[PDB]
């Protein structure tokens, strides 16, 4: 449904298709795409506020349809930086599988990292919960004391028993 | 804006002009470390990005060493969760130990009648 | 009670539905229904503080309804942005499952 498109060895007109959902207007005449793309996303810039957030990613897409010689460098550039964003949507020949891959790999990288910047806490964390198993053996200790106790009662009862020869 | 810093570099880069070689080659220099001037292969691909690559490299121990006095906690927790078990360990033996006395103990009982 | 709705194989004129509830007003003229939303959108935005915790909501649902050629990638991504923030409510194709869940 993504895409729009005709075929036929001689052109076909289907007369079932009926009227289009298009409406006629006029506007500026522009020369190539790419300027109508620059005016309309300048004219959406320029009323956002500096501290906006989409800001950025408006001036990327700006940037990306500049043309001018000696520009190529830059442009794969800000591309990169585009895709690294998610914002680009890689035109599945080499980027999808490398520019994105590499994007996972230092994504799944530096989470030791980021938790380790702030993981003081996980060496007192480990070791409340390893005590949660290793305190119980003072209990397991004060039974075993109480056993002991027991046993040394009925040893000391036939002490008492014996003592009377 | 963060690339304007790159717009500037990518400008200076195209200047032309008498007696500006060390100026234009410190720029290129720090264009190429950045990763934006994509070396064209035939000396700085080999030797600025791979000192580039070495000195980055180099001090990813200095760089979590600048925050890992937590490094030393870790490191004492995660031995201790295996060193604390012996306390466990130990009051097996105890219990083992105390199973063997209440034997001997008994034995002394029955003997101690004559 | 979400649909409005009218049927029939030749149209059916009930004459007991009486009287709607609309009133005949005028306003300006537009050659589409985007620019209307549009205009009406810019002006409920512009009249609000720059820290007003709406405005995002008002600027992505304007960016929404702009119409051009080459602007494929940034709806697309703009739309994804307002999907996950609970604004767009997906229109149950596949974006009810895969971008929310």
């Amino acid at each position: 449904v993504v895409d729009r498109q005709t075929g036929a060895v001689v052109a076909l007109n289907d007369l079932s298709v009926g009227r289009y959902d298009v409406t006629v207007d006029v506007g500026p005449s522009y020369t190539a795409r790419r300027d109508a793309t620059v005016s309309v996303l300048t004219n959406v810039l320029s009323s956002m506020l500096p501290t906006d957030p989409m800001r950025p990613a408006i001036q990327g897409i700006i940037l990306d349809n500049i043309d001018g010689e000696g520009l190529d460098d830059f442009k794969e550039y800000n591309r990169n930086q585009l895709l690294i964003s998610g914002i680009a949507k890689p035109r599945n020949e080499k980027e999808q599988q490398i520019v994105q891959q590499a994007q996972m790999a230092a994504q799944s990288q530096p989470n030791p990292e980021m938790v380790l910047a702030q993981a003081q806490m996980v060496a007192a964390q480990a070791e409340a919960q390893k005590a949660t198993n290793e305190t119980a053996q003072t209990q397991i200790k004060a039974f075993t004391a109480q056993q002991d106790a027991m046993e040394s009662q009925a040893n000391t009862v036939y002490k008492l028993a014996q003592a009377r020869n």
